């Protein structure tokens, strides 16, 4: 997987999160609704974090119907908040076992917890910093193991952050300059990627690959050096509404540019799949954008067109079909139907 | 600027052709159905040449509201065969002047010429070489004087021919070995461009910049290596259709890896330009996609469901709007609307 942040210095508050999902088969992804004060369940032991979420998100599910692997991996508050779980990680999970005072939440439903709880990506940091419960993952049926992850953040301010785990403790790295991010390898190392690129041209040369390094390094490049709001000798300045759909192409071809095509893959590095698809956020327009890799389907999802307001525990679902192939177009929150919320992944 | 026929081993007789059009301005594109037996001029000038349109045709345009630069840039035609006016390439059209039998042929309209009177590479291939007609283009006065192109070809056999202007005469290069082929450099010069990363791995490096020859390299590498459709016994074994719709989805991500992200510009290299579209044929099917990069929409054109009749003169049209920005989904056939056929530039 690769995640951005696309900040266009001739078009400023205007910050746009994409990312690319990365498995070498069907994820069974659907859209999700989940209004306000959803009582939820952190899905670990008996000892599991509870609480009632305060914000409504449009979500990307996987699996959703598996009680084995249903997982929140990506998306969007009703506050600009974003997270993106990003898959086949170098993670090592806490040892440490969940207990009353420090309970449990599952992986699966990690992305959600923050999405549910927090408005930006500062008081999400002050509070994963405060450690209030441990992750866990599961132990699941053989052929071959899962999927470690990490969890990306960003905001309508246009800040970011990263939070991984590494010898069973987390690590966070939080900065507005963190704008891309990779499955692998670890962020720190991911930090000193792109000096050797920099010091010749990203016009001279970039590593064409699907290797996580290469992705890191060719978006880290297009998102500093692609300004498609530049002033032109002879033509207008453009408005403020042509600036933000140009800024939103860009974001879209240098995410499309970091993905890997589809039934590539390389026995030596399984860390390596296809996109299977991918969403991008205009934070400022809380648009969450879809578009599967695999099924011609593009559209959108215009947050401030849906009611969050509680709805008596029940949800909203947008059903993809198989392979994501049924078609949608254009702004498609009418087309989300009621369900009750899935049941993550756990114990 | 990038096109490709894709091949799938374990797939065959369903060859898909994918192009990338790439221009630093809006080409103010739209869609339109041509159907059998119009009645066509050159366009370019006492001498131009004259037929009448033996197959009907959906092709994308070029700047069809302008009298100076209307043309025919990509399209696929009822027999399956598909043409694509590839732009920033360095030609030079015959010195050699229009003569009444030897006539003229605007580049305006080269690729519909093509695409009105053959069924195959093969018979345009035959056709193109007994020279019936000369190239010409250079109508405009423009801010810097120089503008140019190649025509590419395939069969619903898997075929392709590319034809080119080099140093005045026509050069033709045809063999089902002929996958991949970009705007530049000269097509000779294309044939050699692989083999320094055939004998290394392009699992071991790629080249990743926006470079022409990089694009083909890329290119070349996919097309040759990923398998959508590889037996993994496991997962079962798929019908038909979901191979058909795996192998549009990997010609889709790789036209999409060779595109020039939005807003890149290189000074030095002025014939880098962003990708504003991108189409794919799939000839077995005879359905045309047409992907915008500018704005969100993508959709096809099932070239089964029209009726290619002649309609006493007239055509239709699929109005795609500023900057492609008119929304499409699905099938599209129903959307065209009644218009007359655009006057190709020229003379």
């Amino acid at each position: 997987c690769t995640r951005f942040v696309y900040l266009d210095p001739h078009n400023p508050d205007y910050p746009i999160t994409a990312r690319s999902m990365d498995w070498a088969d069907d994820t069974e992804t659907n859209l999700w609704i989940f209004p306000q004060e959803l009582k939820r369940s952190g899905g670990a032991g008996q000892y599991s974090l509870e609480w009632t979420s305060k914000y409504g998100s449009v979500i990307a599910s996987a699996f959703d119907g598996r009680k084995g692997m249903a997982s929140t991996t990506d998306g969007v508050n009703e506050k600009g908040l974003a997270a993106n779980v990003l898959w086949l990680a170098e993670s090592e999970y806490p040892k440490t076992k969940p207990t009353a005072k420090k309970p449990g939440l599952s992986v699966a439903a990690w992305a959600q917890y923050v999405l549910d709880n927090f408005a930006t990506v500062d008081e999400a940091v002050k509070s994963l910093q405060q450690e209030k419960f441990i992750l866990v993952t599961k132990q699941v049926e053989g052929q071959k193991r899962l999927a470690t992850l990490h969890l990306s953040l960003s905001d309508s301010s246009g800040d970011s952050a990263i939070i991984e785990y590494i010898d069973g403790k987390q690590v966070i790295h939080h900065s507005k300059n963190y704008q891309v991010m990779t499955n692998s390898p670890t962020f720190d190392q991911q930090l000193t990627l792109n000096a050797y690129w920099d010091q010749i041209g990203g016009n001279v040369m970039l590593p064409g690959t699907n290797r996580a390094a290469d992705r890191f390094v060719r978006a880290s490049f297009y998102v500093k050096n692609v300004n498609p709001n530049k002033l032109i000798p002879g033509v207008a300045e453009k408005g403020k509404i042509e600036k933000d759909k140009a800024d939103l192409a860009t974001a879209f071809s240098i995410i499309r540019n970091a993905s890997v095509p589809y039934g590539y893959s390389l026995p030596d590095m399984p860390n390596i799949a296809s996109t299977r698809w991918r969403t991008v956020v205009d934070h400022k327009s809380l648009q969450y954008f879809f578009e599967s890799a695999v099924s011609p389907n593009i559209f959108w999802v215009d947050l401030k067109k849906i009611n969050f307001a509680p709805r008596g525990g029940s949800a909203a679902k947008l059903d993809l079909g198989p392979n994501q192939s049924t078609i949608y177009s254009g702004q498609a929150s009418g087309h989300f139907k009621p369900a009750q919320p899935f049941e993550f992944a756990g114990l």
